[PDB]
């Protein structure tokens, strides 16, 4: 339904919404490389839930503080349910990508509320 | 990236795949109105897990017997992870056609195993 950008020196993310009848279905990725290494599930009126994708050395990825963030910020929005995918290998990035991304995240999120708002 | 639908008796179920990456993302609905009600997560080698939703009334959506069952049929396939959403509205519909959907399930799971296959 609707792609969305953002850019912190360099560095690039995308959104990508679906909306599947009252609910909503974003992919959250980064760089070059698509992937979903985690998942968030919420309601407006339920505490989102993140499950982990374990990664190849065994570890699971921890790119699900971007797909809680935006969880956090377009909560209140939310006509139904809501699952969002996060994955921009956190556990290859430099320290810097990974802190600027928590930013970023905020605005993808203000972007996806902005269209919401204007596709009820 | 691909649609399949699939049809039983006049009930119509649908998939929509998308590769993100390596990773999957199937979105399951059927009938006339689309709804995610549970999410299935699953790699090759892990057992899928599911979060499932709440209805209004406050029930638990069950619609997961469908993203369970497609991913028990594809898992072998998977190159990495996997999130199946399903949503048929399994607490408003006949037992008939829960039931019926099972098969569909089946039937929409190889549509896409097919398309892995041609497009690795």
């Amino acid at each position: 339904m609707a792609t969305f950008t953002t850019e912190q020196a360099g560095y690039q993310m995308q959104a990508i919404l679906q909306v599947i009848g009252y609910d909503l279905l974003i992919v959250v990725t980064g760089g070059t490389n698509p992937h979903i290494g985690d998942v968030t599930t919420l309601t407006a009126s339920t505490v989102p839930e993140t499950v982990k994708f374990p990664s190849h050395d065994g570890r699971f990825h921890k790119d699900n503080f971007i797909s809680e963030r935006m969880a956090k910020r377009i909560q209140r929005y939310l006509a139904g349910s809501c699952t969002i995918t996060a994955g921009i290998h956190v556990n290859q990035i430099t320290k810097a990508q990974i802190a600027a991304a928590a930013p970023m995240t905020d605005d993808l999120s203000r972007q996806i509320i902005s269209w919401l708002q204007a596709h009820p």
